[PDB]
C-alpha cells in the first residue's frame, strides 16, 4: 500500500524521508541542482491544510526512488519548511499549468 499516491505514483513514507533529507542539506548549504533550481520557495497560494509554517521549500520526489540530481524533476514534490518539518506531499499531476494537487 502506498503512504501517498500522487497520479499513478506510489511513495512509502521512507521514500518521502529520504528525498526530504537530501533537499534540506542542499537549502542548509545554500545550494540548488537541476535547470529549474531546487530546492526553491513554495509559496501556498491553493491554500492546503499544512499543520506546519512557513516558509515552505519543494523538492523533487521521483518514482523511481532515486534521489533528484538533475535533469527532469518530474511531476511530484515534498514541502517541507525552514525547521525541517515535512508539511505534505503534493504534485502537477492532474493540475492545468503549474497550479498543484496534493498527493493522497
Ligand atoms: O518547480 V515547480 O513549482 O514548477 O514544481
Ligand atoms: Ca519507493
Amino acid at each position: 500500500a502506498c503512504d501517498y499516491t500522487c497520479g499513478s505514483n506510489c511513495y512509502s513514507s521512507s521514500d518521502v524521508s529520504t528525498a526530504q533529507a537530501a533537499g534540506y542539506k542542499l537549502h542548509e548549504d545554500g545550494e540548488t541542482v537541476g535547470s529549474n533550481s531546487y530546492p526553491h520557495k513554495y509559496n501556498n497560494y491553493e491554500g492546503f491544510d499544512f499543520s506546519v509554517s512557513s516558509p515552505y521549500y519543494e523538492w523533487p520526489i521521483l518514482s523511481s526512488g532515486d534521489v533528484y540530481s538533475g535533469g527532469s524533476p518530474g511531476a511530484d514534490r515534498v514541502v517541507f519548511n525552514e525547521n525541517n518539518q515535512l508539511a505534505g506531499v503534493i504534485t502537477h499531476t492532474g493540475a492545468s499549468g503549474n497550479n498543484f494537487v496534493e498527493c493522497t
